């Protein structure tokens, strides 16, 4: 009886994936796991981890997909992300 990382972080564009292997918390290391980090990988408490982290340099050159920093471990991503834009 042993549970498995099936559902083992969570790739998004590519470029997410790896950073998400690359920083997991990015200060701290120590959340990804069978479930990624369900919603605070680059945000939670400044929510701004990740605008820095991969938006200002990789994709702020064309677009920020957004929806992984201003959200705790609420589904906040999708009604701050598709609400405010």
């Amino acid at each position: 009886m042993g549970v498995t990382e099936a559902q083992y972080v969570a790739p998004t564009n590519a470029v997410e994936s790896k950073l998400a292997e690359i920083w997991e918390r990015v200060l701290g290391v120590s959340g990804i796991g069978i479930l990624d980090n369900f919603f605070q990988i680059g945000g939670h408490s400044l929510k701004a981890m990740a605008v820095a982290a991969q938006v200002h340099r990789e994709y702020q050159v064309e677009l920020p997909l957004k929806v992984l920093f201003a959200q705790p471990t609420i589904k906040a991503l999708a009604q701050y992300v598709a609400t405010r834009s």
